[PDB]
């Protein structure tokens, strides 16, 4: 009887990615002058110092353009939203709980027509965030967007941060995995239109967000025993971990107040993940008889390009591992849980369009890395798929 | 290969709740005295018409009292906090994620004590309030605070509302019952420092909320095939759904503003609950072959006595069955996601101390109902245990 029930009600393979779409405000705002727009919207040009301080981080950043809800024009409307620290969350929050689902919104209608199924087979809806809360929340708005059925199960993931691209692919996973027949609608939607202020020369850490994050919603479709040649994989999740590095307390510690979300950097970011990055590939790819980290292709967060170097330069990773993670840097900039998904993405469609054997440019086994407050190390394995 | 891993990786029972432990803060409120306490503390004794009808409330409210973290000598400190709408979000902030954690603490000890295990097995948290918005958030507090493992699996769950103890349920079937080994710690923590305001007359329904609501954690250690004679299973979860019942846009809404958390009632909630719980009943129940619903054991978020009142009377249940449930409306008022799990402990102590066969009443199949914004209903299957 519940043994039965129990049986029946299981799935039998992996998790499986089975379509995956984008979207990001149409503001396009370029680094290369962004200290100049930044600076005045701000009205902060009589700080020189800071400015120049701030250009050498838009010229470091490997950042070309991000998109970004916040306009010009928004801007001159919220001069509280200019300052450093004014009185301005329900304005930010006015923002942020429509434009997190209008965004998502687009995202999932693409990923929805990739994978070309009726929508009503949409079982459970993950919805991601790291702007702004509200109830209903932005799972419900998603919901009665997409017309998805009333009885979709939902997960609303408020406030995770930048590692929550391997959260809602490890939730995804066993959600999948555990219920036969599930298909799991995964959108990670983010805005900074809650976090943008003002510069402040004695909080250089919150001018860093300033030049790095970047706006964009990714949704996937999750499911195992995937209908063969009905939908078509694209990576397969295999494992995942999470864990917290020693010696990170507040690393990356971002709060919602009056004045919107600030972030805070407190030690050294970069250090600790590269000095981590090699216990937890050890626990993924040690049980796989891997321990050459240059044959398993890459997902990174690009929390910023120094992450990345410093992680490449610990490991010996030719130059080539982080060149679909840096195209999406490039591109988007940072665009906190969204981002590790851009990146899926843009290695699928590489590793196609240049006819390589796999979805995974060519290999078998994959590692995708989420990281963020804690300091927070989230780990998913990932199988490519042929062709 | 990855069938093999898959094969080895997932649990083979149905997720079965190991132990249960609840906490509340210290403060005492007596229901009877509220109104005048409330009414004195929040400067509003001029207001007659207004304080007759919340004494009203209060007396229907079918609450003897509620455990609060707000004192007196914490409001006199706070006059933000006492007014309807004044800016008053990080004061609010600054107690709840201080007090989520703390109260969430005391709760899984207990829990962890009952189960009896080292905690270090403990392989995946979920945590879960409604009080605050932080990151890193209470899950990482709680890791640290309880000495969990670095590499626990996390799931932090913010802004959830009245539903989510049928959530995270939800969630910990899932977890426990895909992998091999899990042991979940969930904790559901709700301070309501984050809502409590004055009152204003073209608000009523801010009242009945101020009526209503109370504080207390409760934590369950939840997992899939015990061993046995070492680990004492408590109620074993079958099935889950969640829904959105129709025509119930804005039943119950909560917004954090600058002001802190406010509800706001647009509907008829107990008249919608009471319209669609049979659905959701034969949604569960069909297939189990059960159409007599006084023949389970029931559980039912007590988001004040009409909803029970009327789920009563629209399905002729005996006056009984809502006992549990009752008892700890009585005790601890509506504590939010918690509210549930303190009745899943209220039930099983009170069948195992009154010698009944099962712990779910001396009967074999249950339900537990979560109620909240969306209009959302969360129902979880239960199964209880011998003795
Ligand atoms: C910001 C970044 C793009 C600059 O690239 P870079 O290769 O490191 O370039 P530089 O070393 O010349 O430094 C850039 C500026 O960062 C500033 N900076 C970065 N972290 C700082 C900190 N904790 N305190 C003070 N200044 C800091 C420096 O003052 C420096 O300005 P400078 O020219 O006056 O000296 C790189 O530092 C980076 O990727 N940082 C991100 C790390 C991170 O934690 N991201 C987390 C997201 S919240
Ligand atoms: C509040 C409650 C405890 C009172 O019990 P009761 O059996 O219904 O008692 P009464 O019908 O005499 O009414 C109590 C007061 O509620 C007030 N009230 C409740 N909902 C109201 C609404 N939407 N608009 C105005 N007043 C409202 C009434 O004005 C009434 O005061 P009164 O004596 O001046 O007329 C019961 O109404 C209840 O359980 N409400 C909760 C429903 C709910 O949505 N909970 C969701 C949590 S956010």
């Amino acid at each position: 009887s519940v043994s039965e029930i129990r049986k029946a009600q299981r799935a039998e393979g992996p998790a499986t990615i089975l379509a995956i779409g984008t979207a990001n405000p149409a503001n396009c705002v370029e680094q290369s002058t962004y200290p100049d727009f930044y600076f005045k919207i701000t009205n902060s040009e009589h700080k020189t110092e800071l400015k120049e301080k701030f250009q050498r981080m838009c010229d470091k950043s490997m950042i070309k353009r991000r998109y970004m809800y916040l306009t010009e024009e928004i801007l001159k409307e919220n001069p509280n939203v200019c300052e450093y620290m004014a009185p301005s969350l329900d304005a930010r929050q006015d923002m942020v709980v429509v434009e997190v689902p209008r965004l998502g919104k687009e995202a999932a209608v693409k990923a929805i027509k990739e994978w070309g199924q009726p929508k009503s087979k949409i079982t459970h809806l993950i919805v991601c965030t790291t702007s702004g809360v509200d109830m209903p929340g932005a799972d419900y708005q998603l919901t009665k967007l997409l017309g998805l059925r009333p009885y979709v199960k939902r997960y609303m993931m408020y406030q995770q941060g930048c590692f929550a691209g391997g959260t809602v692919l490890r939730l995804a996973k066993d959600l999948a995995e555990n219920n036969k027949g599930a298909r799991v609608l995964v959108v990670c939607s983010e805005v900074t239109a809650v976090t943008f202020r003002g510069p402040s020369d004695t909080h250089l850490d919150s001018l860093v967000g300033q030049a790095l994050f970047g706006d964009g919603a990714a949704a996937l479709i999750v499911g195992s025993d995937p209908v063969p040649e009905i939908e078509k994989p694209i990576f397969e999740m295999v494992w995942t971990a999470q864990t917290i590095a020693p010696d990170s307390e507040g690393a990356i510690d971002g709060h919602l107040r009056e004045a919107g979300l600030t972030f805070h950097l407190l030690k050294d970011v970069p250090g600790i993940v590269s000095k981590n990055i090699t216990k937890a590939l050890v626990e993924a790819f040690e049980p796989l008889g891997i321990s050459d980290y240059n044959s398993i292709f890459w997902i990174a967060h690009p929390g910023g390009p120094a992450i990345l170097d410093q992680v490449e330069q610990k490991l010996a990773l030719k130059p080539e591992k982080m060149n679909a993670t840096r195209e999406v840097l490039s591109e988007y900039g940072a665009m906190s849980s969204a981002c590790v998904l851009f990146i899926l993405d843009e290695m699928r469609k590489k590793s196609t369009q240049n006819g390589l054997k796999t979805t995974g440019e060519g290999l078998e086994w994959g590692v995708l890395f989420g990281f963020g407050p804690g300091l927070t190390i989230e780990t998913v394995v990932l199988r490519s798929v042929a062709i």
